[PDB]
């Protein structure tokens, strides 16, 4: 399935080149530009453990996730991954721990040392 295909055939976005976290293009988006650092970017997502369990959708909640990039409000491969991304682009990230919740997980739905597969369309971006 999907996050299968992202973890064998996804591509390397960290810049230590250590296969943290592996994106694929699902839907190619607008243009060249992508979000700089302190951008108010809007997504949807939803995200996957290894175990098949879906964890989260945003769809679900009729409303986009906002954030500011770059700062830390999300997981590494979130600051990593959106980054590289075009408005209206769909991808598929593959978050490995150590660019997901590490050890610690996140109570309640999160484990210890877990992988995280995320399904994520950029919105929209704005600075100012
Ligand atoms: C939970 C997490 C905490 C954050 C991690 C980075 C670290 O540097 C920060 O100190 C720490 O606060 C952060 C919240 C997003 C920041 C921006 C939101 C904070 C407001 C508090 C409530 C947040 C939520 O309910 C999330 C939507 C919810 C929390 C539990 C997660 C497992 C999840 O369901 O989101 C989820 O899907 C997820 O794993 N997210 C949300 C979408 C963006 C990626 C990821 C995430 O980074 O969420």
């Amino acid at each position: 399935g999907a996050p299968a295909t992202v973890t064998e055939q996804g591509e390397d976005i960290t810049s230590k080149k250590d296969r943290g976290v592996l994106k694929i293009v699902k839907r190619v988006g607008n243009g060249e530009e992508t979000p700089m650092i302190g951008d108010k970017v809007y997504v949807h997502y939803k995200g996957k453990l290894s175990n098949g369990k879906k964890f989260d959708s945003s769809h679900d909640r009729n409303e986009p996730f906002v954030f500011s990039l770059g700062k830390g409000q999300v997981i590494k491969a979130w600051d990593i991954g959106v980054a590289t991304m075009k408005k209206g682009e769909i991808c598929h990230l593959l978050c490995k721990p150590e660019y997901a919740y590490g050890s610690a997980g996140s109570l309640p739905k999160i484990p210890s040392n877990a992988t995280l597969f995320f399904e994520i369309e950029l919105l929209d971006f704005k600075g100012e």
